[PDB]
């Protein structure tokens, strides 16, 4: 059975307890972006079994954009196009101190799906309060993007008003998701990127 730590080593959690930049970059970019990028592939074939409503392509993070701060998470994208990922919805296997997770993603800059998905949030609010209570553990990961320890809330807010900000603010983002276990299935996991289809494909239209 394929699993996540057959890519990820569970030890490199340590990697992220590398404080100076030039010292974590070249762990990140050394040894784990190739494992990233194998598994990236990896999933895309897995989910790409099944197609859905919008195609996966594999993307890994670059980090070309840091300098000073190492970054506290790398991870692979799943999105809608063959190359570049950050203007679109995507889902992602992210790795930092705390672990791993799956998580959901818009980004500032892919102003138009997030005014799509936040004017379905806003007109569906019942329709996502459905899906959160089926997905079960669902968390925000936004508000612990600066404390990388921290276990992220749950999410709570009202889908509604959220949706109308996400839409609307030039500045509003997306990062939603679940930790999950080194052990874990590729074939849940897959599945878990599934259950982000209802977003993945209203962030489309
Ligand atoms: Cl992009
Ligand atoms: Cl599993």
């Amino acid at each position: 059975i394929e699993r996540l730590q057959d890519y990820l080593l569970p030890e490199w959690v340590s990697i992220f307890d590398i404080a100076d930049f030039s010292g974590r970059m070249l762990r990140i970019r050394g040894d784990i972006r190739p494992a990233l990028l194998r598994l990236a592939s990896r999933l895309a074939e897995l989910l790409n079994e099944s197609p859905g409503p919008r195609p996966w392509y594999p993307h890994v993070a670059s980090h070309m954009r840091r300098r000073v701060n190492p970054p506290p998470e790398t991870w692979l994208a799943l999105g809608p196009e063959k190359r570049g990922y950050k203007s679109y919805a995507h889902s992602g296997v992210f790795i930092g101190g705390r672990g791993l997770s799956v998580r959901f993603i818009l980004k500032d800059e892919a102003i138009e799906e997030r005014k799509n998905l936040g004017r379905w949030m806003s007109r569906s609010g019942p329709a996502f309060e459905q899906w959160k209570k089926k997905v079960g553990d669902l968390r925000d990961f936004g508000p612990v993007h600066d404390d990388p320890m921290a276990d992220p809330p749950k999410v709570e807010w009202d889908p509604r008003v959220f949706g109308e900000r996400l839409g609307s603010l030039k500045s509003a983002s997306l990062d939603i998701g679940f930790r999950v276990t080194f052990d874990t299935s590729l074939a849940g996991i897959v599945k878990t990127i599934r259950t982000f289809d209802l977003l993945y494909a209203e962030a489309e239209k």
